[PDB]
């Protein structure tokens, strides 16, 4: 059998944190932006969000009324991934979060860094996503995403964030990153259970071909073999991406992870 994550509060590296048991509420926010008709148009991001929608509702018990999907092919304004709609949807996603909830966030679109002009550090950069209206309202930055989606969460609430944009863990101010090689990044800590999956690589605008590889690989890995440890998830993602893309899978987290534990969805 598998080893499920422990249910007691954990101490690790001067941090208290709790793994989600994934027995709580299942809500998801899925964002696919093709920037349709613009010079930064992409072709597959909306499809990426639909593919994650189908995976979550078919295999993970998510109900359609519990998923907000924002894609820019929509004629209804409230379904468009405008910055203000993304912010309101991120607030919806975490409202009411409890320990053991299973919240899901997916972003497929452009990503990069912008100068952190108020940041009390020269050459300091914000890590950002690009809402469809970014040419008129700017990006949505790490600080905001972290403040809405992470800082709010109770101990033991899961947020599983899947980025198709090749962000690093800095996009959600996560202190830990794991690869198939082990710990590749480690240290205001959260006790929640925030994990992030993303590929290693204003940096997507000329490299749009690596966008979308992670959700495709994730769905493929999890469909072929639903039983995964965090270790095998990263190995199987690595195997799924190795030829077709240069990006490598990276698991970022708000807390240390014993990779031998089961990765529960
Ligand atoms: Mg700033
Ligand atoms: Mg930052
Ligand atoms: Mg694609």
């Amino acid at each position: 059998g598998m080893v499920r994550p422990p249910s007691s509060i954990q101490q690790g590296n001067g941090q208290q944190f709790q793994y989600s048991q994934m027995t709580g509420r299942r809500k998801a926010l899925l964002i696919g932006i093709n920037y349709i008709g613009s010079k930064n148009a992409l072709r597959g991001c909306i499809n990426d969000a639909h593919n994650i929608f189908n995976y979550l509702t078919t295999y993970c018990g998510y109900r359609p009324e519990d998923i907000v999907m924002l894609t820019d092919d929509q004629r209804e304004m409230v379904k468009i991934p405008l910055k203000e709609n993304i912010i309101r949807a991120m607030q919806w996603l975490v409202k009411d979060a409890q320990p053991n909830d299973a919240l899901f966030f997916h972003y497929s679109g452009h990503g990069g860094q912008t100068k952190d002009l108020d940041g009390d550090e020269e050459d300091g950069m914000d890590d950002v996503i690009y809402p469809v209206d970014f040419e008129s309202v700017g990006p949505l930055i790490d600080d905001t995403m972290h403040d809405i989606m992470v800082k709010s969460l109770p101990q033991g609430a899961r947020l599983t964030a899947l980025f198709d944009s090749c962000h690093s863990g800095t996009v959600l101010d996560l202190p830990y990153t794991y690869s198939t090689k082990g710990v590749i990044k480690e240290p205001k800590f959260s006790p929640a259970d925030v994990i992030m999956l993303s590929g290693s690589k204003a940096d997507t605008f000329a490299d749009g071909q690596n966008i979308g590889a992670m959700s495709h690989a994730f769905i493929s890995v999890m469909t072929r073999q639903p039983q995964q440890s965090y270790l095998s998830l990263l190995q199987n993602l690595r195997n799924e991406l190795a030829g077709k893309y240069s990006q490598k899978p990276q698991l970022s987290a708000s807390h240390p992870i014993d990779v031998n534990l089961q990765f529960i969805m």
